[PDB]
């Protein structure tokens, strides 16, 4: 199980080449990987299934989501101007409708790789419709024989769980599985084609390029760096002067010498 | 089990790029792996087991808090300033009031790893409420064949150890389990998704980012690193002055010569 | 398993020369070693198999195209310039079809590492035509017993499936399969042959290696560089001019002074 | 059992920052994995064990604990000034009270990490108190058939030695262990949770921080530094001039030339 | 299997000490390891054996000969000057059959050692010619039974496909094996031992190393590289004078100053 | 097995300290290790042992000796000069003489370690001599119960093949083999103390050591250093004077400027 | 049995602290190590023994004393002025009999390690004498059933072979070793304990420690390293000015220019 995340563990290792992407790899590699020692598991019950498994396609989703927003460093300061009132705001909305929009995608790096990574291998997908698999199909000499519509749901259900198995009838273990994870890989390539190549498009035609706008921002989150780390400058001066007058007080202040004097 | 903690292990191992919160990184990673080595076995006794599961999300959590506070260079200026009365305090309430809120939002950064990663794996939560099974539910041709309540008690807190298990009274094990870990990881994903949606708000709205007392405190702190490292230079150059009578003492006052000379 | 991806693994270890091609090794190294940890398993059912292969010969390679023009940073500027009016185009269309040729062989450095290492280990070829082996050629006494048409393609179709075939009718397992990884590599080196000769012709001749535009492209490519490293340098100097006005109004503005004197 | 010290191993080989704790972490983290390749195992009779486990909680501690003092550069100038009179002194009782207590709150960052790491793995614990487990309480159909006091305590008492366990009588080998390692863990937290809790307390208010001594002793301390420091000048300065008069009569003082001389 | 391969990867990992050759051992030396990842495996039938072992002593060799050629930064300057009529060409005959003589010298340096390492463990040599084993030298009482001429190559043929070996007669398995794999480890040596000693000669004597025509070369191809390495200087010089005239324009002709002035 | 070369392995990582011979340890102590992966199997049949066991005893180490002439980069200098007729040699036979002897003994150091190392483990001896072993001797009440001379060469012979040995007739297996890996082990010494004994005379006394040659030659293979590092001087600065003639013709060639000026 | 070697292969990873001693230690640690792959089986016979395992106390240790000698930079010197008459020796007797008596305390300590390290693990002992066992001496209820001199020293000698021991009469295996394990291991201390004792005595009191010679020594031998570095420099100083007379020639001697003149 160690080779979906072993690999971007030696990539890791590999080199230090990277983005703001790269900086998102720092976490979403992790992504990549916690999907790895976080165990699954389905209940093998009647209906919770279509319940739970729900639950590992929008939460841990949602989660890696709004943890790429608050986890860089612009937030406060869309945030603090779109509270004030229009007009006093001291950016344009071209600079706040991009800015903004520069942050999701940035952030979309991540939920993206934790879709796919949890259909090509398919357990999600597993107990999420075996419920209703068509058990006449590849059957072993079918025909339902005389099996109701309950106690069959409890008998199909148990497929995922494997030495709870109830047994041969009207199906073997190794058919109805692998013809689920059949169908799932299918999902798996043809979601993350679309993905790509509507990746495509976003960066060759347009949303908010405009040359004007995109000048202002670059200078304005330039400008606040100098601030931060000038300000540092004038304190550490301003306070050097000031410690000369406490500090030579606490010499000459004790006994004005050592009794130590041989 | 190594899975849990290997992870942050070449993390860890991955790079040196972090913060504050990577300084607390340098403890909470170990609580992300101090749960790996430390063993969870719970007695499967009648009623201990409610008692004994509490101790394991209230106490080493509430540990990793205290030694966030103490484990930071700052407890004392505001514990020093604390006890004395107000008016001779050199220090505004805003400026205790903030710095004092700035020391719990870096020490939560733990106390949350460990209780998501107590809860997904479903051991803290498996030993605590097995004593309440709808036995009922999935029970293999269910009714409870004249079972008492004393001496069921006894038959299905038992289930965790597996050695010991009665038997398939009323239950088989794979279904007891794998049915209590279920409910357990809905909670771990719905817990850790509103802790992080409320570490958005925190950010994003306010209580006590005010402009004018953020200043005065990176200020001050910014003042106490000078002097200290100032205080240092005008000992070891007043002491340089002083040692130089003495070290000449021994000098020319053993024998003021050598009897190797030859 | 691990032999495929390994390699590359310490490869990737051995050393860091390389070229835009190493670069792509950045990627494509990947999928050297994607392939180790994505399983295959095919459905083992009458007619899904020569559509599933399918997928897995035409889906991951043109992903891993595609994800090769986004990746370098310069489609905007010929995605740009091409949705623009002729005659406004401040280039050439030689400069353009060039350049825009260039994207391409530094993209395919990709799409045909993984079409041969999912030929050489010949899973990908073993799903997709077992349903049509000669029976007959090697088939321990054989002559067809009277075998139908349906009921013996589900017959010969489980043959990849180990642990679900069904028996020694005109088959043994070892002798259907170590026959049809034979064929496979061979086109797996009849294939791998064929581009490599191919990667002769072109640098050898030709195709838009014009000593002129090559000139005007190099040139252009090596302006943009210097654009965006000098704009930062007028921003950071004019700001430092700026900044001097506001932050003094910090100073001298909360209370021109410290309470905390002595 | 690598885990209780291959953590600090690698923790260990993760990076090198720390301080006098950190350098008490040089040794109290053998302290942590000292233990590991120690074995454990009591004698199993019938009135020893009592004796031999409190064995494992005193000495090997207080070993560690005198191991702190004697390791720091300290003590002499202590322990010189104390066997001298009063009067003669030439450092106030303050600096000494002060600089005599701060050695201790270095030593003790061990001896209590030898006492949390002994209850947690309950092993400690088991050989101390097993001659007296309530025997009726989950007994399998309990009643003390009979059994005497003598030829019972050497019943119990093997509880430990796994593979020469008496037997089934009033017992099963896997419940009277697994309920001596809970009530283990209990004290495990709730002392090390009491013992952090009274860290915060100490720095939090006092004992002995005087504005006043704590200056004149790093004055003292760093003082002590210059003086070896500037020692050495003298001599190999003093030393310099003192071998020229002999080292040149080596010379010209063996043959005033060489016999090689061609 | 690893060993023919993890010799150079910690031969690889021992040092960074070579030349061009070396630089063919970044290639070979993975020619050296790439036999050992690539499987074999013969089809065992009767006719297709001596066509499919051929496959692997002329095809993968020949490729990593035509990917010496083009892995090196020449063959387009000899390639472009060849297609040009004769006297056009600046570069005389001389000049140009030795600068295209030493690029084969420096592509053998691989497809030399992929024919000794796949002759030295006799598989490509076992499945080549087991058809043709004279089956009377020791064979266990031999005499051939009245067999065949058919019916005995599909006997013989299977004799390295160990677990559908047919059987003893008239053979056993470990007495065609370990016979075939002796006369293969003869041509092993008393082939590398032929092309070395060919190595001798070809230095010790001549072919091309005339005093003239390698000052030539030498010559040109180092004043290849002075030319690419000074023409970066010009555009990045003369590029420079040129971005400022834009780039202000920027600056003052968005606002001429920001509204976010205090 | 990996014993024989693995010590090697981590000697070779132990430091980098050597010579020429070390530089010669670059092979050499791959010939201590080439022998681990390439195996070792004798036919087990009655003649060609003795024929197949001198295969390799004499050609891998004549294959090392080569390899060690044409590795180092002065046989052309030899060569060149010794095929021209006498009185033009630049150069007197002594130098000559003297230089070309010092080439053996600098490849000697090769085919030594790899004669050792093929007796000490005695299997190249023990396919060579197994034919004739004193049956008599040792041989569990012996007395060749009418045994011929053919029938029994092809029982004894086949001692090294484990499996395939016949069995107890006037011989155990561990009785025959046991005391051939005894007497070659006696070689293995008594030929690497001659050995060595026969490197102490070399250097002790004499052969071509003349102060007067040994002169000439380490100053003129000192020269030809500084006239090939000094000739790329001449050529690099007189091609920079050459090359500014033609690329500004590049520039002011093509436009004279761009149409992207704005 | 890596344990005597992996030793100090960790201790050779340790760190680069040592001296000629440690340079020696670069040898004889592979001779505490060479030992480890060096396999020990003794012939198990009547009278081979006692000849075969003084072979592994002799010649081993001779060899490894001789490359001591050899191996070190000094004794030319001394052949080469020991040859020549007396009087034109350029040395004093003092400095040859210090000098020769100073390579033989840098090379005895392998030669000791060798003896040591194949005392303690008694192999070498074992096979040496066994002929010779009181074979009544814990004998099971001995006597010498009658047994005679010969068909008993055939059945003592086995006793190192195990698979191959006869039988239970008069002995068992596991009691006649085992009790010359225990006395060789008695000489391995005896005899460390005397060299190292011995030791002691030679640096303490003198041998050739004469304060005048010691001088004469040093001296010569730093004087050799100034003359070889030295005679480098006036070779590459004299020949620099030697190659600009011809170098020039080539140049302005092919063409005096060069046809690709555009």
């Amino acid at each position: 199980m160690m080779d979906k995340f072993r690999m971007i563990f030696q990539f890791l290792q590999s080199n230090q080449e990277s983005f703001m992407n790269g900086i998102c790899g720092i976490m979403a590699l992790a992504s990549a990987q916690m999907y790895s020692a976080f165990d699954f598991n389905c209940p093998c019950l009647p209906g919770y299934n279509a319940a739970y498994s729900a639950g590992i396609l929008l939460a841990p989703p949602l989660v890696l989501f709004l943890l790429g927003l608050v986890m860089n460093n612009n937030v406060s300061m869309l945030a603090e101007e779109w509270k004030r009132p229009p007009g006093r705001r001291a950016k344009d909305p071209a600079v706040l409708r991009y800015m903004f929009c520069s942050m999701a995608q940035r952030a979309l790096w991540a939920p993206v790789v934790w879709v796919a990574v949890t259909l090509l291998d398919g357990k999600c997908f597993l107990c999420a419709f075996c419920t209703a698999v068509p058990v006449s199909a590849l059957g072993n000499g079918s025909l339902a024989p005389g099996l109701p519509a309950p106690e069959l749901a409890r008998l199909l259900a148990r497929v995922p769980c494997p030495e709870i198995y109830d047994g041969d009838w009207l199906l073997a273990r190794e058919v109805a599985v692998r013809y689920l994870r059949c169908i799932s890989q299918a999902l798996g390539w043809s979601f993350v084609l679309l993905t790509t190549l509507l990746a495509f498009v976003v960066r060759s035609v347009r949303p908010c390029f405009t040359q004007a706008a995109f000048l202002k921002s670059k200078y304005w989150s330039h400008y606040i760096d100098i601030e931060r780390k000038l300000f540092d400058e004038t304190c550490t001066e301003h306070a050097k002067a000031f410690a000369k007058v406490c500090i030579q007080q606490f010499f000459e202040a004790m006994n004005h010498d050592l009794e130590l004097g041989h």
